[PDB]
């Protein structure tokens, strides 16, 4: 499966792609404003994520830091990113279909559209100004809008028991972005696509 990753932001981002225990494709690349990067993701990939990182510095070797979504200081992510991170999430070729969503469960850093480039399902989008409207207690000094689990580390925000309800904080995310997961047990906003669909992730789509 191909994913075209497109940075429409006025600022540089460092795209990242991982399934948590490994890179997808090269795992990360710089995208200047306007640039497109196409990756190939193995069929059957389960629990993959794509995200943007902001304000990154890398050396020679591909090692450094980012202020949002840093993945163990690698340019080329092999692991998931440090919140806050708006997340494009996908599982491919799961009993005949693909499943995509956007999640704010790990907070929000960059607005995003995640859409098929092939037939037979809708895209999803979270492109509201969550960072600008972020509740004060969730603002990350580093940049972005943290989720409540990240900030407060409670069973209720993190849904540790698998028992949790929506919260004042999750409802903020949901209000701004109805079509993205706002907490672990949110009413799913997952879209079913044909197996082996292809996709475009667009940062700052509007
Ligand atoms: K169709
Ligand atoms: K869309
Ligand atoms: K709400
Ligand atoms: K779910």
């Amino acid at each position: 499966a191909t994913f075209e990753i497109v940075n429409r932001c006025s600022y540089t981002v460092w795209a990242a792609a991982s399934k948590g225990d490994a890179a997808l494709d090269a795992g990360g690349r710089q995208l200047n404003s306007g640039e497109s990067w196409t990756i190939n993701v193995e069929p059957g990939t389960n629990g993959g994520k794509i995200w943007a990182r902001t304000d990154c510095y890398f050396d020679d070797s591909g090692s450094g830091i980012c202020k949002t979504g840093d993945c163990g200081g690698l340019l080329r992510c092999k692991r998931f990113g440090r919140p806050p991170t708006t997340l494009a999430e996908f599982s491919l070729n799961q009993y005949g279909k693909d499943y995509i969503d956007i999640s704010n469960i790990k907070g929000f850093n960059v607005p995003m559209d995640f859409s098929p480039t092939t037939r037979g399902c809708r895209g999803v989008r979270c492109a509201a100004d969550i960072v600008g409207q972020c509740p004060a207690k969730l603002k990350a000094p580093g940049g972005g809008c943290n989720d409540a689990c990240t900030v407060f580390q409670t069973s209720e925000y993190c849904c540790t028991t698998g028992k949790c309800g929506p919260t004042e904080y999750s409802r903020f995310f949901k209000r701004l972005c109805p079509d993205a997961f706002s907490y672990v047990l949110d009413k799913p906003t997952t879209v079913t696509c044909p197996g082996s669909s292809n996709y475009r992730v667009t940062f700052c789509p509007t």
